[PDB]
């Protein structure tokens, strides 16, 4: 049965390949938007001169994170249905890097959710963005490396027979 149809390595490789482009493409936007933050714009603008273009920043950070979650889901779908008593280090190596991504991905959401709003008057300063742009580069770099671990065990995540 299984209402959902099985996934093949080619589909997993094809669908996952889109995530690497959408992730590398989305992260590029974060740096492209930072260029616009070259200056506060205008001469004087009360405290926290920056604030109006926050929606543009909130949209890019949420968009880049959205593609990563798809990687967590895509990697998760491949990790599932994965069984093989003969092998086990791959799951340990993949689970170690995948679970680390899970813990690291939720840590940025809280740090990122803070940039969205703050109980105090001011939310964050441009300085925090230098750290956010820094963490944003860490998540996608790991997405590419995790893709390599999926390949070393892709044969088990899906099947792939030997010719």
């Amino acid at each position: 049965g299984s209402g959902r149809e099985p996934l093949e390595l080619e589909v997993a490789v094809e669908t996952l390949a889109r995530l690497q482009q959408g992730v590398s493409t989305t992260v590029a936007h974060l740096l492209d938007l930072v260029g616009s933050a070259s200056g506060p714009g205008g001469w004087r603008s009360t405290s926290e001169p920056q604030e109006p273009p926050v929606q543009d920043l909130k949209a890019a950070v949420a968009a880049v994170h959205g593609a990563v979650h798809e990687l967590l889901e895509f990697a998760r779908s491949a990790v599932s249905s994965a069984t093989h008593t003969s092998d086990r280090t791959l799951h340990a190596k993949l689970s170690r890097q995948l679970q680390k991504m899970e813990d690291v991905y939720q840590t940025l959401v809280v740090h990122g959710q803070v940039l969205d709003s703050g109980r105090g008057g001011p939310g964050f300063t441009l300085d925090d963005l230098d750290r956010l742009v820094a963490c944003s580069r860490a998540v996608p770099e790991d997405a590419k490396q995790l893709a390599s671990f999926l390949h070393g065990n892709a044969s088990l995540l899906f099947r792939r027979t030997k010719a």
